[PDB]
């Protein structure tokens, strides 16, 4: 029978968590053999494959995407670099999770975003003064490379200050202090709770649903907090591609499933 | 000598104003034809270009942008998809203005912004209450074709729950209620006032030479406010791809000497 090669090309922090032995076993087992994409060579030069998952940030990787992409339609790239371009700016990822609002007794929002682009503006931006405490502080753009770029939480306006603009702000005070933060391949969804009455499946399962279609995107997860106010009501706070699936166990199945699923697409 | 093909992807009411006869007679004149792409017709089939400029918005026409891109390296694309998506989520364009700060006597920043998603919010979010009036309310996803993608004013919240999410807003108040709207092609700069004291030409240029590194962009134009808080010190507040150059007088040689520039380059 056929064999199929799923080129990766990540990090090495990522390679050490996401690609492990029982990954390599359970794929290689089902006749999927996981192989490194050389980062000093050319992908366009690198050996046929009939999947491609990455997660590098580069106009040079972009660039190599791209020719590939044209070079070899039929096979998948996960996820196309297009759709994960909408997720860098913490702007424009909520402007993806708005397009379906379709999606009963629950209801999903974004949460309103402040951006502040200067220390000037931190400083003198008169509306900042009216935001309530605390608050989840990200910076502007993201990728998971660069350390600085996970979300963080403010009390005090003199914290505020002491942070490293651009910067986008929201509001933390109608969460409860919980979130749930749920991992999504494919169609598959996974989730799990988290402290800094939990939503029904087929709520989450609309969403995740939605997200994929409007995000384009195989490999993402979303964070949703409860709006505490009336008990029922959950907004998208944040959405990451290609997120630690190395953390939720049976990761390797699901991977595995999907790499299968995406090799007879 | 030798003739250089320009090929022009334009939506009609485009090519309408842009296109013009005293246009395309200067650069015939200097051995440039401007030829239209056929949009019935893929790119890759149409004839060969010593140039592309474009100004088309789809998933498709990106398609065929980044196909041709790839099999046509040497040929220059104006603008590159990539640079042109930046500027197409409201919040993302002053993302890419912040990046140099390094250019005296005149300061420039980006004013902070508020970004509200759904409707729920633009009822509910406490914070809009301690806004100052007018604002500067944008949708928040643009591009030059869908008609409600430039700016308007609002002066009470009630107008402003008028509007349709999603939506960013910035603060009026300190603009003196001055506009000047810089228009840039390459390394050349043409300037306009506008009523809804004129800053140093080697500020604008200063400016207008940062975002073009930024942006990696050859055909943008912005508009910037004095802050009349200093009397010294002003604002980019929007940055639009492929401008109306129609408008400014003259328009027909800074575009022709720039084809001439890029067919060299
Ligand atoms: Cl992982
Ligand atoms: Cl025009």
């Amino acid at each position: 029978p056929p064999r199929y090669v799923i080129g990766y090309a990540l990090a090495p922090k990522k390679q050490q968590s996401f690609i492990q032995p029982s990954l390599v076993a359970q794929a290689a087992s089902r006749g999927m053999d996981l192989v490194p994409v050389d980062a000093s060579q050319p992908l366009a030069e690198q050996g046929p494959f009939h999947l491609l998952i990455h997660k590098l940030y580069g106009d040079d990787w972009r660039a190599q995407l791209v020719a590939f992409a044209a070079r070899h339609p039929a096979v998948p790239i996960v996820d196309p670099p297009h759709a994960i371009d909408r997720l860098h700016n913490r702007i424009s990822m909520l402007q993806v999770v708005s397009e379906l609002d379709h999606a009963q007794d629950s209801t999903f929002g974004i949460p309103s975003q402040v951006v502040v682009y200067d220390a000037a503006a931190l400083a003198d931006f008169g509306l900042l003064a009216a935001l309530r405490f605390p608050l989840i502080a990200k910076p502007l753009v993201a990728d998971g490379t660069a350390k600085s770029h996970k979300m963080s939480l403010v009390y005090h306006r003199e914290g505020l200050g002491k942070l490293r603009p651009p910067l986008v702000l929201q509001e933390f005070v109608n969460a409860g202090g919980v979130i749930f933060k749920v991992y999504v391949v494919g169609g598959h969804v996974t989730c799990v709770k988290r402290r800094s009455v939990v939503p029904p499946a087929a709520f989450i399962n609309q969403i995740a649903g939605g997200l994929r279609r409007a995000l384009g995107l195989q490999l993402f997860n979303f964070d949703m907090i409860r709006d505490v106010r009336a008990g029922d009501r959950y907004l998208v706070i944040d959405i990451n591609y290609f997120p630690g699936y190395a953390k939720m166990p049976g990761y390797e199945t699901v991977l595995t499933d999907f790499f299968w699923e995406m090799v007879h697409k």
